[PDB]
Parts: structure tokens; sequence; C-alpha cells
């Protein structure tokens, strides 16, 4: 599943729901600490939508726990993820990932 460590707490009361416009800063890393993916590099923030399958399963499981504000590492495991296969580039077979989210707004 889906683990949630949280840095920086959010209002506690505002929550992703369905129809909505997420909008998060995250980076993506490996258990080793590699990193595959980011929003950070490039300075801008990244942008899901809920329900419409935009992005792997644990993540959005991961976002939708989480409220206005936060900043949290969500550590997902490899069945809401990639799984046995992994995926062309880093990430390898039974990879759980590790992600820095903040959950700046949502639209």
């Amino acid at each position: 599943g889906v683990e949630i460590e949280t840095i920086s707490p959010g209002d506690g009361r505002t929550f992703p729901k369905k129809g909505q416009t997420v909008v998060v800063h995250y980076t993506g890393m490996l258990q080793n600490g590699k990193k595959f993916d980011s929003s950070r590099d490039r300075n801008k923030p990244f942008k899901f939508r809920i329900g419409k399958q935009e992005v792997i399963k644990g993540f959005e499981e991961g976002a939708a726990q989480m409220s206005l504000g936060q900043r949290a590492k969500l550590t997902i495991t490899p069945d809401v993820a990639y799984g046995a296969t992994g995926h062309p580039g880093v990430i390898p077979p039974n990879a759980t990932l590790i992600f820095d989210v903040e959950l700046l707004n949502l639209e």
C-alpha cells in the first residue's frame, strides 16, 4: 500500500476531491536514494486529475490522503506502482518507490 510520513502539516481539512485538479511538487526516488522523476528540477508545479488514471495508483492514493499545504514522504509498494516488470529506464522490478510530495493547491 502507501505509507505517509509528514514533513510539514497541511490544514488537516482540505483534501483532494473527485473532479479536482491536484497541484503538487514531487520528487520520485528508489529506495537506494536514486531519482527517477521530478517536478522540482523544472521548478514548476505538476498537475494531475483525481480519478482520471493519470499517475500510478500509489501516488494518487497517497495524495488523496494529503491536505492543503502538506509536505510528506510517500512510501509506495510495487503493486501500486510498476510491480514485477518495472519500467523502461531507471525503475527495476519490485521497486518500492519514495516520493517527496507537497500538496500546493486544488483547482
